[PDB]
Order: structure tokens, then sequence, then C-alpha cells
């Protein structure tokens, strides 16, 4: 106390975030653009529903459950998936970060659900700090995926510009063609 | 004579080219990757079978009837089609150049089929020159589409490189994320 009051309030906050994401994720599954349900890094990779749920929670939250952004992320991952050298860095985002955050959050929610009374003044202090660090990461990631989408959108746009300048250079007439 | 011998020979050559392209085009329609059959520049554009045939002859010849290249051209045109500002330059390639070449070739084949005897020494000289100029253009274009495909392949490759360096920069760990 009053860390016990702070913890119960931040626990209720996290449980609300979880309830709204459960609803928002359910609609994406019906609207049939839940790519993470079928997403494999390698080819012969097995998919666990519980692990995927946590990944969906992180990735669809950071993209504000927007179909446009969710599809664009699918496209980005599909591009990198082509080269087996990118398999590790995809896993860093999908597992270590996206699943990792939710895994820590579940553990933190459980300590609150178990009872804040069963925790010492030092344990209570650390739990509040940990929750705040995880919530900060959940935002850090959101701001990173935004930059990722900006990088992908910029490249798409640049490709159109380059193709257009090439077309205007060479296809103006018969005389603008490359020599035989 | 012997321009009459040269013309009858170059006419037979053009008729063989036409016969082999007719076969090669027929197989593309069976293997269901003949995008030009359904290709519109604008949205409400009407498609003429005879005009399209000539476009198919030029474009599928230049790409050596390769499915990979034919699909890549479809992708390039689809990208530029998004902006109405690129509608004119697409038409320069599709109609003025691709249909235009075949239209001139048909006229040249007809003058040979009509009879080289019904042509003066000056008309015979000009027809041979014209045929050679058109055959040179058919090569000029082939060497341009090759560069077009190289530009598109380079852009695709550059996009993979950029996305990879972005991923390794920001998704290495939790600490490599963008701070708030």
């Amino acid at each position: 106390e009053t860390i016990a009051s702070e913890l119960k309030a931040i626990g209720k906050e996290l449980e609300d975030q979880k309830k709204e994401e459960n609803i928002q994720i359910a609609k994406i599954a019906k609207e049939k653009f839940d790519f993470l349900s079928t997403f494999k890094v390698g080819p012969y990779d097995l998919i666990d529903e519980d692990i995927q749920m946590k990944i969906k929670r992180t990735l669809y939250s950071s993209l504000d459950y927007k179909k446009e952004n969710i599809e664009k992320l699918k496209e980005i991952l599909e591009i990198l998936k082509k080269n087996s050298e990118h398999y590790n860095i995809i896993g860093r985002l999908i597992y270590h970060i996206s699943w990792g955050i939710q895994f820590q959050i579940e553990q933190n929610l459980e300590l609150i659900q178990n009872g804040v009374e069963n925790l010492s003044q030092e344990e209570s202090k650390s739990l509040l700090m940990q929750i705040k660090s995880n919530l900060e990461i959940k935002q850090r990631l959101k701001k990173t995926l935004n930059e990722t989408l900006k990088v992908y959108n910029q490249n798409t746009q640049d490709n159109e510009k380059i193709l257009a300048e090439h077309f205007n250079k060479y296809y103006k007439d018969f005389d603008t063609l490359k020599p035989a």
C-alpha cells in the first residue's frame, strides 16, 4: 500500500486491454485476414495455437487491427521468407519479441490475480516496475512497426517512380528505343 | 532484280516468323498466361481481337514467349496503371510501338504478296529499306524490354536488401526498438 492500490488498478487496465484484443482478434478470424493462424517461418514448421495467440495479440494490437496494415506485414514477412538467411531475424520479431512480451504480461497478471498481499514491499515495487517496462516495450514496438510500414510504403512508391521515368525515357517513340 | 530476289526471300523469312509466332501465341493461350487478351489501359476500355493479336506478336516475341518475363511485364504495367498520369506512356508502348510495328510489317508483306514485279526500281529499293528498318526496330524493342525487366528485377532486389537492413537494425532485441 498504496503500491497494492496501483497494482490492482494496473492489473484491471491489462485485463481490459486483453478483453478488447480478444474481441478485435475474433473479428479478424471471421473477416478471414488472420494470416498468423497459418504463418510458418520455415517450411516444415509446426504451429501452436497458444503461441500464435500471443503473437496475434502483439502484432494486431501494434497495427490497430487495420486490415491494410495486417496485409502489408504479411507481404513484408513473405519477402524476407524467400531468403533462408532472414529466418533468424523473422524469429527475433515473431517469437522473442511478439510472443515474449505477452508471456511476461501473463506472468505479471498472474502475480496480481494470486494476490498482491502475498508479495513483500520489494516484490511489489519490482512487479510495478516490470509492468511499466513491458507496457513501454508494447509502445516501442508499435512505433517500430509504424516505421517498418513507412519503409515498405516508400519502396513501393519508389518502384512506381523508377518504372515511370524508365517508360518516359525509352517508350516516347521508336527513336527513344535502345540501339539494336 | 536482284532486289526482287532479296524481297521474295525477306518475305518468306517474315512469313515463317509469323507462322512460328502464331503457334507460340496459341500455346500461351492454352497455358493460360495470355494477359494481353484481357488487358485494358483505362477501366472502361473496349478490346479489339485484331489489335491485341498484333500487340501479342510484338510483346511475346520480345520476351521469347517466357512465362516468367510475360508475368513480370503484366506486373510492371499493373503498377503504372494505378496512376492515371501513366496512361499515355503505357499507350505509347502498347499501341504506337507494339501494334504500330506489326501494322507496318503486314503492309510490307502485302506489297511482296501483291507482286514485286508491280513495283518500280525505286519502290523496290524503298520497300527493302523499310523492311530492314522495321526488323531493326523489332530488335531495338527486344533490347529495351530486356532493360525494363532488369530495372524491375533490380528494384525488387533493392526492396529486399532495404527491408533486411531495417529488420536487423530494429528487431535484433527489445533494446533496438524505437524509444518513446
